[PDB]
């Protein structure tokens, strides 16, 4: 499996590694890649796109690479499963609730409740490797 993300201060880029803890756990191999390092064709060649990126400008996906990439992606995966998540800081999920929105418009099928931690996991570390767990599941 894969897992993309987006991380500007290292909480989303923990978050990865946490979610890919827990894939592991459940006996799957799982790799995870920066979006800077993304290899399109063999992302869209997995079953499940695991994304992630934090709430960035005003509730938005990070601007300069994160946003690009879906833009990229987004009319190649209709039909695709995706786990979506990304820490954050003031808010409430504004961000994430838009970005399930935006990728069941372009057709996927969002298959768990996305995942979203308030800054650094810390307490919500187990949080994050359940998670994985669940997406390992299917
Ligand atoms: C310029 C900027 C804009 C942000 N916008 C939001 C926002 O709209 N809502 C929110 O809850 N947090 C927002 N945050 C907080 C980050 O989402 C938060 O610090 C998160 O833990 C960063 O994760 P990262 O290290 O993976 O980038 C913003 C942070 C920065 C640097």
């Amino acid at each position: 499996m894969k897992i993309v993300y987006w991380s500007g201060t290292g909480n989303t880029e923990k978050m990865a590694e946490l979610i890919a803890k827990g894939i592991i756990e459940s006996g799957k191999d799982v790799n995870t890649i920066n979006v800077s390092d993304v290899n399109i064709d063999e992302l869209l060649n997995e079953d499940i796109l695991i994304l992630g990126c934090s709430a960035m400008g005003d509730e938005v996906l990070e601007e300069s690479e994160f946003e690009p990439f879906i833009e990229e992606i987004s009319t190649k995966i209709s039909g695709k499963k995706v786990a979506l998540f990304g820490s954050y800081g003031w808010g409430d999920g504004k961000w994430m609730r838009d970005f399930e929105e935006r990728m069941n418009g372009y057709g996927c099928v969002v298959v768990e409740t996305p995942l979203i931690v308030q800054n650094e996991p810390d307490e919500a570390e187990q949080d994050c490797i359940e998670f994985g767990k669940k997406i390992a599941a299917i």
